[PDB]
């Protein structure tokens, strides 16, 4: 019997993996910018 | 502007090249003159 194993364990030995991980990981998706694409730079130079 | 290590920094700011001017106002009266010409010697 399988039973519940590493709690009840199972009727020939213990089992090494035991939960399948799954390899593909959620990301959330990156917010949505709006202010930034709305102006230029000036480009202050070195020195000053 | 605070004292530096080195010491005072004579530059501080950046002189931008470009100036901010308004645009003209719109005229919107001269356009429906009908001209007369006045012929001097007159």
């Amino acid at each position: 019997k399988y039973n519940a194993p590493n709690t009840t364990p199972s009727s020939i030995g213990p089992q090494i993996r035991l939960d399948y991980y799954y390899k593909k990981a959620l990301v959330d998706a990156a917010k949505e910018m709006y202010f930034g694409q709305l102006a230029e730079v000036t480009n202050m130079p070195k020195n000053m």
